DNA sequence: CAGCCCATGGACCCAGAACCACCCACCC
DNA sequence: GGTGGGTGGTTCTGGGTCCATGGGCTG
DNA sequence: CAGCCCATGGACCCAGAACCACCCACCC
DNA sequence: GGTGGGTGGTTCTGGGTCCATGGGCTG
């Protein structure tokens, strides 16, 4: 520190005042003591006159050397006399071979650092600032050896499958034994009451692999072999491993795994700081699952939390412990649990935070840990004990970690009687801080994956009685593992506690989490949210604002560090991180910032318990509802009718778009044919195969199929079911509209009967509108992904054995007619007028948050006929995008590069792409393929935007050569070539170009007056 | 004095644990520190290696030279590597032309204080209480005028 | 025969262990040796990266160029990285004007032989007896 | 109660692009 | 002698989807 | 036989001794 | 500005003892 620099300057004058000596033998003693006191802080020590060898060999003698604990030099020092010039003698000493890696050439007047033969800092001495800078840089230089431990970490991160194959082969060939087969069926039984109630023989094989793999690395890379001989869990498992890992077999496997473990153990031996070796502990923790069992990596959500977030989350809880309660982390009674410990970074950084006096009492019985998987548990325990050795002194077994399912520990942890009673003492403790990082998993990829987060009966029961109870959300996503951990944390916490978790930022603002907030403010006295954004399941302008991910761009969900204190009305404090920041900036503001120095802005919850997105009320929002909650649910009793349209619908959902959304008529029939057949094969498959999904995933089986499959309800093709369907904006596709395949129809056969019917619908968007609110009047069967949250308001709702019953309810007609004193306004008139107002830009501009949360209340604007006629031109030119006469574009062809058929075929590939300028501006040119370029698109045609993508861009993206995400369709049914849809794409573009310009014209005639 | 001597010990093991050498040049950093720190509070200062003259010679060079605020030498220290037998390194030293007015002859685990013409008491450096008593006298020795 | 074929595999396995790199730059050395030896043993050679010129006038560079005594070309070898669908990189190479007479488009896992313009054979390069078959055919394809 | 509607937000990854090193043909 | 061009490797950086699955309700 | 006599080669240290490295006090 | 003494590491290298302990006499 600069304090030490000042002390050295006081010793420099003392030597030339008491001794009055100007000899090198006496003017250097000051710097000797200075480096010595700085070094003892870093972890090295300065040893004088170490005779070293030079490049020539001549024994040289740098006056000092920064020796390590493995006696390796991290640097050197050559003090010369105050008088002699340094730059000349630097170049004369260096000639004899003096070191150049990290030498501080000093002369009791000027200190220079030549690092890598390179002068970096020539700080003239006698400095109250940059001299401290110099010594910091010197004592923090990276040894050439640490950058190789980094290189070897990455290689192992990529030759892990090859190494794991060896261990996999071993465990299969051990199943030939009757000692393995007998003991691996008793492991399963003891582990069908402790960690996994569905412990499979293949889960026991996974544990065996992890135990052995980490055993070889713990004894070499980390030198701690005694860990496995002491850890209760290891012993219960060697009982199962030394059944096959013995004598010859043991030697064979070990010598076959050497061409992978070798290098890591030849660079991990030349570094001697555990904090650097922790980078491999993390790497192994994650990579193993991604190279072996990604199914586990999903539900467990194995991930590492960057140190910056952890350290912030520790200092912030310490600076809140005296604020609302009255204590300090290093007090007595601050029992800090941490469910979900993973690599242990939440208790290793706590050890480093705690002072080196009370640490003993805290390490012994106040720091607690909880884990479910084996690899994380082992890594965490070893890490904590090694951090204790680096901080306090003599290794002392951490005896507070456990292997229990936290959400189920409410005979848990019975794998070892030790961990059982360890989790019993944990349960009995009065815990006060609950810090940690929960899994944010919620739902599986596709239902052919077969991976649901274990239903925690006890824990989800209180969620149902608390978070879910208040939330009236039609869909319920409050059963997320993050919210389950929150429930467990609030119930462990007795009184005066600080739950600090980092999780998905959906809790702050989601229709689903509207009631979570309501209940959470009752169980707490102060809430301190810190939105770190970084959401990536969004597109367009939104993905820009969110920016980089505070989890090293490894996840796509939003992240928010929240601290809910309970001093036992609340005060919701909030600080959104500046938008458009990248990840490395976000994780720097989280190291260089103190919690008490951020400026939180009091949020006062609204009636709907919405924290963000607070609707403004000064606006004239309340007008004429298009559909109301009770217009769709009216019991067909004319009277409660309270809006314009009555029964509205939603975009068709299928769940098997790989076997339902195609271009050609028979192309779909073929994908569906194989299905209608393989479902019928899965049907003849046993009742057990139907009950526990023991069949094949060649075809997309969603819940409906899995169920009519259990009832053995064979299917059969009805060619009538296939119907033209507008998949995306201006993209007419085909679709098997049947009850067999499509998961939810949403009263679509009541709006568009039997796929083919004649009602004209207006597609709208939903709420909250993630993508900008959009409007598409369509006459073709729609899709849920056509517009953002597609919700279709129809015009002539049909009935069963019935007919076009006008939809605009009669109440709406009367109100409109009487208001404009017309008594002649028709249903079409209203329809068209509504479309014009919806399209009106200033309408959705004034009502921004009003529209993204409830149904767009259409205002009664001064003239009716004017807007009715506006929305008439709009309607027609958007219901007939394939008749609108084209706009004259220009095809400028060219020849292929060479004459090889290979080049010609590669020049027929859909390189469909917009041609943006050096300033991201479309030039009005679309490169169709490598032989044709269409140009002349007007710039006003790029303006019309249905979502986050212009109408023209939609057509290109919906005709690009994409590879199906299914394998059975990437091999037998991928037949779409840009060659098939060549001139049809050009034809579509020409007509859509005209449509785009026309829309802008009509929408421009509309003013800025907003009723 | 007692806590200070109990830290000279720590930084002795540290020279060998970090460096890995027992050559005199490197193991002398611990005793240097101890002496200088003790002298600071008392008022004096150990200025290391101040070439001191001799009765018979061109010049000699002690490795420690307590020099007071008025540049006057009142005590010295000559280190020793473990290899040499300290006693015979003493006669070798006090023959070339080394001072005897006040000098600490220390090896690494045993130390004598030849003070003003005669040895006082020989103490081992492993014992904190012993080295304390002796260094006190190296620092509480004052000339006759005082 | 099969001995030299097995030797190639051994060499490649040492490259991905003593260096750890599975990049072709280092892996090719193994196949370079195998092709050069079977050749000398059947009256030929494997001169490496000899720039050929295409009909369109592109100076192409195959990784190999089995040439014979009067300095004429008889075959051409081209090895792609073990980290790409081979049947995709074959097209890219041929679309620069790559020779189609007798070319071994080979990735570390599969070896495809083209002659005139048709895939004559594709073998798992791991099976010793199978490669031994394909390699012999390439060295015996006479104009 | 049991099928049948109605939600609603979801722990990354991989193609280009820039660019770099090395050597070869080809202007110089 | 440079230099642009073939071959190959190494970092960045930009940028975004259909569909699972519990509640609420007819019936 | 016990208790005197007669052999007969022995699994290394080390004290200088150069000799150099650094560097301060003295001749240049 | 050299330039040797003077302290310290460093690595060669030349050179050389008293005395155990079985067997054969041996009284
Ligand atoms: C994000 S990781 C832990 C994070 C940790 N701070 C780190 O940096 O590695 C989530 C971990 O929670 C553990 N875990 C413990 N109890 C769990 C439970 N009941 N449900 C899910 N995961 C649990 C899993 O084994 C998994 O390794
Ligand atoms: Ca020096
Ligand atoms: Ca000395
Ligand atoms: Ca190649």
């Amino acid at each position: 520190s600069l304090q030490l620099v000042k002390k050295f300057q006081k010793r420099l004058e003392d030597i030339v005042a008491y001794g009055g000596t100007r000899n090198e033998s006496s003017v250097r003693a000051a710097f000797q003591q200075l480096l010595s006191d700085w070094a003892e802080g870093s972890g090295l020590r300065l040893i004088t006159e170490v005779t070293q060898k030079a490049v020539a060999g001549n024994n040289v003698r740098p006056d000092g050397t920064l020796k390590d604990s493995l006696q390796q030099s991290r640097g050197y020092w050559e003090s010369k006399d105050e008088a002699d010039t340094l730059d000349d003698e630097i170049q004369k000493k260096l000639a004899k071979g003096y070191p150049r890696d990290n030498i501080i050439f000093e002369d009791s007047r000027l200190a220079v650092l030549m690092q890598n033969g390179e002068e970096v800092q020539r700080v003239d001495m006698g400095d109250a600032g940059a001299l401290a800078g110099l010594l910091k840089l010197f004592f923090e230089f990276e040894p050439p050896q640490v950058l190789e431990f980094r290189k070897a970490v990455d290689h192992f991160k990529d030759e892990m499958p090859h190494l794991l194959k060896i261990l996999r082969e071993a465990a299969d060939a051990a199943e030939q034994k009757a000692d393995y087969r007998g003991e691996r069926d008793h492991f399963v039984e003891i582990a069908k009451e402790a960690i996994n109630p569905d412990f499979s023989p293949r889960d026991a094989r996974e544990m065996l692999i992890q135990h052995i793999l980490t055993g070889d690395l713990f004894t070499s890379v980390f030198d701690n072999a005694q860990y496995h001989e002491d850890n209760n869990i290891a012993q219960q498992l060697q009982q199962l491993a030394a059944t096959f890992y013995k004598g010859p077999v043991k030697r064979d496997i070990a010598e076959r795994t050497k061409r992978y473990y070798g290098a890591i153990q030849a660079a991990a031996a030349q570094i001697a700081d555990h904090h650097e070796k922790q980078r491999f502990l993390k790497a192994l923790y994650e990579n193993f699952y991604r190279a072996y069992n990604p199914a586990g990596a999903e539900r467990l959500g194995i991930f590492y939390t960057p140190g910056e977030i952890v350290r912030f989350m520790i200092e912030a809880t310490d600076t809140l412990l005296e604020k609302h309660f009255q204590k300090e982390l290093a007090d007595k009674g601050v029992e800090i649990l941490d469910p979900a410990t993973g690599t242990g970074t939440f208790i290793t950084e706590l050890i480093d935070f705690l002072p080196k006096a009370k640490l003993e009492q805290k390490y012994r019985e106040e720091l607690h840990c909880n884990e479910l998987a084996l690899l994380p548990y082992y890594i965490a325990n070893l890490n904590i004990e090694a951090t204790y050795a680096q901080k306090m002194g003599r290794y002392e077994e951490f005896r507070n970690i456990v292997l229990v399912d936290t959400l189920d520990n409410t005979l848990f942890g019975s794998v070892t009687a030790e961990n059982l009673e360890r989790a019993k003492r944990q349960n009995a403790r009065p815990v006060r801080v609950i810090i940690g990082n929960p899994p944010y998993r919620a739902n599986q990829a596709n239902e052919n994956d077969n991976n649901k987060n274990r239903e925690y009966k006890e824990i989800d029961r209180r969620i149902k009685a608390t978070y879910v109870a208040a939330s009236t959300a039609q869909k319920t996503k409050l059963y997320d593992m993050y919210s389950r951990f929150l429930r467990w944390a609030t119930d462990r916490l007795k009184e005066d506690g600080i739950v600090a978790f980092v999780s998905n930022s959906s809790f702050i603002d989601s229709r689903t989490f509207d009631g979570f907030r309501k209940e959470v403010v009752k169980d707490f006295d102060h809430i301190y949210i810190l939105d770190m954004k970084g959401n990536a399941n969004t597109s367009g302008e939104r993905r820009k604002r969110e920016g980089g991910n505070v989890f090293n761009d490894q996840i796509k969900v939003g992240v928010a560090v929240y601290f809910l204190v309970r001093s036992a009305d609340t005060k919701i404090w909030y600080h959104a991180v500046p938008d458009f920041w990248r990840a490395r900036e976000k994780l720097e503001w989280l190291k260089t910032t103190k919690f008490e120095d951020i400026e939180f802005d009091h949020i006062r919850p609204d009636a709907k318990h919405n924290w963000l997105g607070q609707v403004d009320e000064e606006n004239d929002w309340n007008e004429f509802l298009p559909v109301a909650d009770k217009d769709t649910k009216q019991a067909k009793g004319l009277g409660q009718e309270r809006a314009i349209f009555k029964l509205y619908s939603l975009g068709v959902v299928t769940n098997r778009d790989e076997w339902v959304y195609s271009r050609a008529e028979d192309e779909l029939a073929d994908k569906v044919r194989y299905f209608i057949g393989r479902y019928n094969e899965i049907i003849k498959l046993p009742l057990g195969d139907l009950m526990s999904r023991n069949w094949e995933g060649d075809i997309k089986m969603t819940r409906a199929t899995i169920a009519d499959a259990q009832s053995r309800k064979s299917y059969s093709l009805e060619k009538n079911s296939i119907v033209p369907s507008l998949y995306r904006p201006f993209d007419v596709l085909k679709m098997y509209f049947s009850k067999n395949l499509n998961e939810m129809q949403y009263q679509m056969p009541s709006i568009f009967p039997k796929g083919v019917g004649e009602n004209v619908v207006i597609a709208l968007s939903g709420s909250p509108a993630a993508k900008p609110f959009q409007v598409l009047a369509t006459d073709i069967l729609p899709s849920l992904d056509l517009l953002e949250k597609t919700q279709c308001l129809p015009f002539y709702r049909y009935t069963m054995n019935g007919e076009r019953l006008n939809n605009i309810t009669d109440y709406a007609l009367k109100a409109f007619q009487t208001h404009y004193a017309d008594t002649s306004i028709s249903r079409e008139d209203i329809f068209h007028y509504v479309y014009a107002v919806l399209h009106h830009p200033a309408y959705r501009e004034k009502y921004a948050l009003n529209l993204r949360q409830e149904f767009p209340r259409i205002p009664f604007y001064p003239e009716f006929g004017r807007w009715a006629a506006w929305g008439r031109e709009l309607m027609a030119l958007h219901i007939g995008f394939e008749s609108v006469a084209p706009y004259p574009l220009k095809r400028t062809d060219e020849p292929p590069k060479n004459d090889t058929p290979e080049a010609l075929a590669l020049a027929k590939k859909a390189r469909l792409k917009v041609q943006r300028d050096a300033a991201k501006q479309p030039t009005g040119a679309v490169e169709l393929d490598g032989l044709t370029t269409l140009a002349g698109i007007p710039a006003a045609a790029w303006a019309y935007k249905l979502g986050n993508r212009s109408a023209l861009e939609w057509v290109l993206e919906r005709h690009k050569e994409t590879t199906p995400k299914d394998a059975t369709i990437r091999e037998k049914f991928n037949t779409y070539r840009f060659a098939d849809h060549k001139e049809r794409v050009i034809d579509l573009l020409a007509r859509v170009t005209t449509v785009s310009v026309e829309t802008v014209r009509i929408v421009g005639e509309m003013p800025a007056e907003t009723m």
